[PDB]
């Protein structure tokens, strides 16, 4: 019998409970259940990925077609907060991948620094994502931008970082909480507005989905950056 099986998305696994292969066997990050499977000389530990705490997990269980975060990927994560979702991105991309974890708050910043001590593939960037000039000498060109900044001007911020850092034909994964962008617009009016802005900055949405039952009026938009010459 196979307990934990590869998910469709490479680097992800399903036990329906989503899990990622633990980069730091023995350690939990936010009190998540851990599941170690030993057979003979082999051994592999997984980490439970809670969809009520991670918008990315909620999107995966909601049936998103692509996440682009994959083994070996270079990921710029905007809005890294304390590292909950970032820790699972770190598992997915693996030792040959890279996760830049940008977060403004220095409180969450300290949780991120502790998380990165264990995970070599995390770079904490405790800076304001509005001003990429302050940190662009630290960021090699990335394959994916994941954004969860939760601001009304989130999309311009994300686009500013994509212009600087995202490779052509690179992808983005943007989490949009409607009442943080504009609590007096309907969720459909926010999502349509934000998707339009993306398209105007050559961030071409390829798919979108909401996150019920885990979150209300919360969308994830996945797409591709195809900038001009």
């Amino acid at each position: 019998n196979v307990m934990v099986e590869p998910h469709r998305h490479e680097g992800v696994f399903i036990c329906d409970a989503l899990v990622t292969k633990n980069l730091v066997p023995g350690e939990s990050v936010y009190g998540e259940k851990r599941v170690s499977i030993s057979e003979g000389d082999d051994k592999i530990e997984y980490r439970a990925w809670n969809p009520f705490r991670s918008k990315l997990a909620a999107a995966i269980l909601g049936g998103v077609d692509q996440i682009h975060i994959k083994p070996g990927a270079k990921v710029l994560y905007l809005g890294a907060a304390s590292g909950t979702t970032v820790s699972h991105v770190s598992d997915i991309v693996g030792p040959d991948g890279l996760v830049y974890a940008v977060e403004f708050s220095h409180r969450s910043g300290r949780d991120l620094i502790n998380l990165a001590k264990k995970r070599t593939n995390i770079i904490p960037v405790i800076e304001d994502a509005r001003h990429p000039h302050k940190y662009r000498m630290l960021i090699a060109m990335v394959d994916v931008i994941f954004a969860d900044v939760a601001q009304p001007d989130q999309t311009r911020i994300v686009a500013l970082n994509a212009h600087t850092f995202l490779r052509n034909g690179g992808h983005f994964v943007i989490s949009i909480k409607a009442n943080c962008i504009d609590s007096t617009a309907s969720a459909e009016a926010v999502f349509a507005s934000e998707v339009k802005k993306m398209q105007q900055e050559n961030m071409k949405p390829q798919e979108q989905l909401t996150l019920e039952p885990y979150e209300r009026d919360h969308a994830v938009v996945v797409g591709v950056y195809r900038p001009p010459p």
